[PDB]
């Protein structure tokens, strides 16, 4: 068990061994040693060994060298090698238990090393988070529970790895091929939503989801793994993208892949690589219905921290996972792990997948008016920009790191240029047409769910002219993938004069009682303003998406945070809308506070004004830092995060 | 010592025992005990006590209960009254050591009584906190390391009791009214800045302090309270508000008393508790000098928790005491406890100070605009409303707790008028005159310490006119304390046309060559802007207080985070300047993880594009969460703060 310790696998090794390759552990007891991984073990295979008991060392591979003889006692140390396969290990001598091997992030050799503690200690062994949500404009930061040490997980990613194709395949082939990250990783990947039998998630997105559980009320992946096992393997219901990678991220991370969930907001998803998207609107700027698949307001992948020997050399770093499947050249499959560094140089040559994620970062949009003559005119679009505030959690604290820099050079910088020529995108000419007029959505101040809000269509002419245009506002619910839902204000101006070197606000009125319908668990809604210019015959188009706040949750922890002792959380909410909530049910979990997810549903409906408030026990059994995570469900307000961050310190 | 653990002083707990009142405590070996505390100890004054080593109990006072008596030895518990005076006592039994007595939060009985762990534990045992400065539109939070269980500060805080005026002219009254948490606070307070003598700090404004530590330098109350000692109480150079509330903070929560520093902006400090302050601005919007005082950017002082016997039955809870000596009828000495419901309330004869505390927060300001014939004309200015964003630290977390709700009831509500009617200040008929125009500043994004940069003058013509008027711009660098140094920026547009129904902005240039030689260390510009209407001969004035960012301090840790263990803090940062920065020197400390303050001077020179990176030796000897706060200094680039939070596990 000291060897839990050692290998920073503690949490793990609990009436089972655990530790990582590449380095030695602890074992107490002429005759020599034999390990055996796979269902078919063998001996070039590397999932097999057979060792003596040496009192030298001289490794290359597996070792047992002699340390200690205290009378009746004997005290030796295996070491394994470090390129090991991951998995089931059984030990037996001969004369004259197991252990289960993860990746080592600690150990120089592995290819999953890494450099520094903090960072070793972020994307391996915390197991709380945050994944990035809301709008490129107004980033929310969800909370989520990723428990890759809680109890029976590491045992089901093993059964996860155990029943992927390739194993029903040959299953001693992938055991073997199990010492690489990336195989591992394309593994990992793949069963999450894609292989469809023994899949993790069922994907849903139509905001019908009342026969399973939404995609937006998963507060960690916990709780996903454990329905999976518990029913044969079976898809559970439902996921989305943030919820695939963060359960890959999760497994990953027990797997001992250094990893983290990584958001893009103004993603150029599910187009087929392709670096050109052009839509066409009508008069209103309502873009043409039909096969084209709209910019998602943002989505998400995983990154995992590994080297590539099957690449060129210097390859090395961060590998992009994206587990939501797309729309690809001969088929639909999830992609990667391509070289975050190789879509930032435009090498779109390395594999795997790299067009793709190189598209959903650098994509091209065209929105073209239709008019009357079937003539096209290209509108000026300020307001949208590809791949935008490429976000994951800081290492050690709170805050966001923004690594849009990983996967793109500055705007018009000399390296951007290289890149963009070795991917033949050399498409940025700019129109910069520039009717003089600019035009963007304003906010003025935040808005929650539940209420009426305006925003504003932003008119700037600098300019010595005098135009008397047209102005159509539109503002309609929107799923964080793209798609609109019915129309919830609309405004227009026909002569709309605007003045000379000056600016003008259009207001447009939000109202809840025509979004209430409609509104996804996002909370998103899209602002659009289309502003023409009939003399010139000039379109200026401006889009932004909101983010409507949901209200706080209040979390109290009652009582000295002390190891194996009662903790009280008292956690409550007020009623945002101006009806009452029903159904209500507060939902808590956090690796290190509780083995079990709790629950409490309030029996009696909460008014318009009032407070919900109730008490949840918990028997914290570690030490350290820990996040409670939170979740408010009710029939009219759903989906509402908290969480808490809890210390915890000695009995 | 096991009481230290049952006390909550187990870091007080080292080589003497430190307990407190209320709450019985452990002792091991017919006798009777006595107990002394002060230099004139007597029985009535509660500073002395003789009481039997009964069997049974009877409370009261003073008592000694047996319970153990293991053959040689004898395990009993001595319980000192709710009440009991605190200090450092003797005690001495007669036939047939000393502990020091704090007040306790944790006491149902105390005056200091805490109805909740959380805010015990963050009121009175956490030892790192935050300090609101920046401005009202841009709350900035500096680092702080209260330390109040560092080495040594203890005994610091009595003697800073034992040499307070009370004490010198009676010190037998003086350690028998140390009883009452508003008696110490009162003493607590004055012993800051105001008691000349033996006072803690000394303070200055000017920006010179060369010849000594400036305020804005101190990265924790520590040092200040060490420097005190060491050199026979001699104040230290120099302090300034938020130094002062700061290191009362320390004190009062050695001592037990449950407080917090906070933070006001747009404060009517130093006026005489006046509720209607005037001032007189020639063509271009320039207040005309004098004796008149500025309305502070921010000021700070403390609240600590207790019940009030001296005053109505109900004012228990928050009280206000600013150290920060001001201008008062009949001297200048500092303010409170007052508490903040009789604030709120308008009930201002409740002592102490109440209506000094009341102008802080409510004083209306009026901006006269003198002109050619003397004749003065009220300008409309909607720009300034005095008491902002109340800031103290949220509890258990880093994130800003605003209580502005404490002290003010909404704008405009009945409970407002209340309060305003028992205060006389009745004087908010608004002018509403509104020439249909507006204007106030705009910022547009962040700016940094170093850079150039535009603000700008946005100007609403929300009328069917088309309006000719004149627009004074003028940005001027500011101490955090209103005091105005030269301009730094100025445009004057004589025929400015506004545009009926359209909105204006006006860009004034801001360079760092003009604001770099009096831009004080709170990086702090005020931009102002007067528009007249010639016609009507009405006056618009806005004026907004800009804050310069600094550059971010990282913060690496390097090893595991373990107590008593190298822990290795790599700090750097990036020179933000056009220009070299010399002398450079970082700082850290926080209590937990140093028992001494670290420093490293660089040799050389940090050139303009440059960064500076050190690396501290850490040795933590306590486990739990603990803040290192750090300081970067240099000849160009000063104050500039940064933190971490480290965790800290078992050995
Ligand atoms: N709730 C919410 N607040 C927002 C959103 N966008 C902006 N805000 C907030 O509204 C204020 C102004 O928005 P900002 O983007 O800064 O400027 P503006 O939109 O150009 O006026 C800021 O306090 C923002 O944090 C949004 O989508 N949702
Ligand atoms: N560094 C700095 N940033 C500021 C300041 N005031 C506002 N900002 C930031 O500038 C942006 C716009 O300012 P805001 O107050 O929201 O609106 P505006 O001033 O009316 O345009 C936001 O990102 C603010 O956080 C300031 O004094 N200093």
């Amino acid at each position: 068990e000291t060897n839990g310790r050692d290998h920073h696998t503690a949490d793990l090794c609990r009436e089972k061994l655990v530790v990582r390759r590449g380095q030695p552990f602890w074992l107490t007891l002429s005759l020599t040693f034999s390990v055996v991984t796979g269902p078919a073990p063998s001996q070039e295979a590397g999932t097999k060994a057979r060792f003596p008991l040496r009192d030298a060392v001289e490794e290359g591979d597996w070792t047992a060298t002699v340390v200690d003889q205290q009378d009746c006692t004997l005290s030796l140390q295996l070491t394994t090698p470090a390129n090991a396969p991951i998995g089931l290990y059984r030990l037996s001598l001969e004369a004259s238990g197991h252990f289960i091997l993860l990746f080592n992030a600690w150990c120089p050799a592995d290819a999953v090393y890494l450099d520094s503690e903090e960072e070793r200690q972020e994307y391996v062994l915390t197991q709380q988070g945050f994944i990035y949500q809301g709008s490129a404009k107004f980033i929310k930061n969800i909370p989520w529970n990723f428990g890759q040490f809680q109890d029976g997980i590491l045992d089901i990613c093993l059964i996860l790895l155990d029943v992927n194709p390739k194993f029903l395949k040959n299953a001693g082939r992938d055991c073997s091929r199990r010492s690489s990250p990336v195989y591992v990783g394309r593994v990992g990947s793949g069963m999450v939503n894609c292989n469809d039998d023994q899949g993790v998630l069922l994907g849903r997105w139509d905001n019908n989801y009342g026969d399973g559980v939404s995609p937006m009320s998963w507060i960690g992946s916990v709780d996903i793994l454990r329905r999976w096992k518990n029913h044969g393997c079976q898809r559970v219901k439902y996921g989305q993208c943030w919820v695939f990678a963060a359960v890959a991220c999760t497994v990953l991370r027990c797997l001992g892949i250094p990893t983290r969930v990584v958001t893009n907001y103004n993603s150029a998803h599910d187009q087929n690589s392709n670096l050109l998207i052009e839509y066409f609107r009508n008069e209103f700027g309502e873009i043409q219905g039909d096969k084209s698949e709209m910019i998602w307001n943002f989505h998400c992948w995983v990154e995992s921290w590994m080297t590539r020997p099957d690449l060129q050399p210097g390859y090395e770093g961060w590998q992009a996972l994206d587990p939501t499947p797309q729309e690809k050249s001969e088929g639909t499959y999830c992609c990667g792990p391509v070289p975050v560094r190789a879509i930032k140089e435009g090498d779109l040559s390395t594999k795997y997948d790299a067009p793709f994620v190189f598209a959903e970062v650098n994509a091209d949009v065209v929105d073209w008016i239709q008019q009357d003559d079937g003539s096209v005119h290209k509108s000026i679009n300020r307001s949208l920009i590809v791949g935008l505030k490429i976000s994951t959690k800081s290492v050690g604290r709170d805050e966001r790191e923004d690594i849009t820099h990983t996967y793109k050079y500055p705007e018009g910088s000399s390296e951007e240029r290289e890149a963009f020529t070795r991917a033949n995108h050399l498409n940025k000419l700019a129109e910069k047409e520039e009717t003089g007029m600019a035009m963007r959505i304003r906010v003025g101040q935040s808005m929650n769910m539940g209420s009426d809000f305006d925003v504003f269509a932003h008119i700037t002419n600098n300019t010595a002219e005098e135009y008397v245009c047209r102005l159509l506002l539109c503002a309609r619910t929107v799923s964080y993938n793209g798609i609109l839902g019915p129309e919830c204000g609309t405004k227009y101006l026909l002569n709309l004069t605007l003045e000379p070197f000056s600016e003008k606000s259009v207001p447009l009125c939000i109202l809840y009682e025509k979004y209430r319908d409609c509104l996804t668990e996002s909370n998103l809604i899209k602002v659009r303003a289309l502003l023409v210019e009939p003399v010139i015959n000039s379109y200026l188009l401006a889009e932004r998406d909101l983010y409507l706040e949901n209200p706080e949750i209040k979390i109290r922890i009652l009582g000295e945070p002390k190891q194996k002792r009662k903790l009280v959380a008292e956690v409550s909410l007020q009623n945002p809308l101006p009806v009452a909530l029903e159904g209500c049910t507060f939902t808590v979990e956090g690796a290190g506070l509780t083995e079990e997810q709790k629950t409490v549903e309030i029996p009696d409906p909460v008014e318009a004004g009032e407070e919900v408030k109730v008490r949840m026990d918990l028997v914290p059994l570690h030490m350290g830092l820990h996040k409670l995570v939170v979740n408010f469900e009710s029939d009219k307000l759903k989906a509402v995060k908290g969480f808490r961050n809890v210390i915890i310190g000695p009995a």
